[PDB]
């Protein structure tokens, strides 16, 4: 048999996973999932139909509930290839305490792994390594490290790079990149490019498109969005239409209530005709907000009546994925804008800190320079808040 194992905490691998899982259930109808989520829910409704057995997480990663079942489906079946998809940030969290106590079983295969961008976090990561003396030499002798730590004959592991960017070595391994493209334009990381070679892939966002109406139906059935819906809200109103997106409390420790005021201010700069932050011409209103905004999202439509509510506890990179970006988008940086088009992002803000503490240091975190490397935004359209 083949058994797939799918682990994420996050929202993009588990959405491309989901995307994977309809399509296996039927070209490998024989075949048994198990999936371990926390941002996406597959109900028992879902699961019946797509083969799935679900299992929490302890935190965001594998649990001994997986582990353990896993190990009971092994010691059973005569002969036993396991795909295993996930998070790859996280791989080295998700993928060892499954593999470890597999590990002698002559039963046991290994047969595929496909690593997915958890989003921003991965590219923060490489662009805080990419001038590291001698990096793809280190990488290539940590890979017996990963070896014998998999093996458990020897307690070292790999640190670093070298427990995320090593698993094409052991195994038939993809790593499937938000922006592959990266690879290619930061000329410090063309020896990792080299290094990863054809295992090194680019996720795709249509792949939506091509499943069938019944398809479509579950997979939006699963994430709880309800597209038409938001199709008929943009066309309420002829003029284009702008997403603000939200967060939840952030430095300073004040009541929550402070945070969506300023919040509210910033969607009152970006409509005023007289602010830097002004978006260009006339929108629509719409707010996505942190699934944990609580009641900060709820005074931001409280503020704007005309403005309209796209459900919060939806993954936002399901818009990008089923063609339900809007025309323009703005808010808050974060890691949802790694998955937005540069010409539907409006502009991005950052806050304050005892960390960041003015524009200048804002300009040169880890997460600006990527974004204006990669062509997401340009500097003018990075702003600054108090
Ligand atoms: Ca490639
Ligand atoms: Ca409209």
């Amino acid at each position: 048999m083949t058994l797939e194992v799918y682990i994420d905490h996050a929202s993009l691998p588990s959405l491309q996973q989901l995307i994977h899982i309809i399509q296996a259930k039927d070209e490998y109808p024989s075949n048994q999932r198990f999936v371990s989520w926390k941002r996406v829910t597959v109900d028992a409704d879902n699961a019946n139909k797509l083969n799935i057995h679900t299992y929490p997480l302890k935190g965001n990663n594998t649990s001994p509930e997986m582990v353990a079942a896993i190990d009971e489906y092994a010691q059973s079946k005569n002969r036993l290839n396991i795909e295993f998809y996930t998070n790859t940030a996280h791989v080295f969290n998700n993928l060892p305490p499954i593999i470890q106590p597999l590990y002698n079983n002559e039963k046991v295969k290994i047969s595929h792994i496909s690593l997915y961008d958890d989003g921003s976090s991965e590219y923060v990561s490489l662009y805080q390594w990419k001038d590291t003396p001698n990096k793809i030499e280190t990488l290539e002798g940590e890979v017996s490290l990963l070896a014998n730590y998999l093996a458990g004959t020897s307690p070292d592991a790999p640190k670093g790079m070298g427990n995320r960017y090593n698993w094409h070595k052991l195994y038939d391994t993809d790593y499937y990149f938000l922006r592959e493209d990266y690879l290619d334009v930061e000329a410090n990381l063309h020896d990792l490019r080299d290094y990863l070679g054809s295992s090194a892939k680019q996720m795709p966002w249509d792949e939506f498109a091509k499943l069938s109406d019944s398809q479509q139906t579950l997979f939006l059935d699963i994430v709880g969005f309800d597209k038409e819906q938001l199709q008929q809200q943009y066309s309420q109103s002829p003029l284009p239409n702008f997403i603000f997106t939200g967060t939840t409390t952030w430095a300073g420790g004040e009541t929550k209530e402070y945070y969506a005021q300023q919040q509210v201010n910033v969607i009152n700069n970006a409509i005023n005709e007289t602010s830097p932050y002004y978006l260009g011409k006339d929108y629509d209103l719409f707010f996505k907000g942190h699934p944990a905004g609580g009641v900060i999202n709820d005074i931001i439509l409280g503020s704007f009546p005309d403005m309209i509510n796209i459900p919060a506890k939806i993954s936002f990179e399901v818009l990008m994925m089923t063609d339900m970006l809007p025309d323009t988008v703005a808010g808050i940086a974060s890691s949802l804008y790694f998955t937005i088009p540069a010409d539907k992002v409006n502009f991005i803000v950052f806050t304050s800190s005892d960390t960041i503490t003015d524009r200048e240091e804002a300009l040169k975190s880890p997460l600006v320079q990527v974004m204006l490397t990669l062509g997401i935004v340009k500097e003018k359209d990075v702003l600054f808040w108090a």
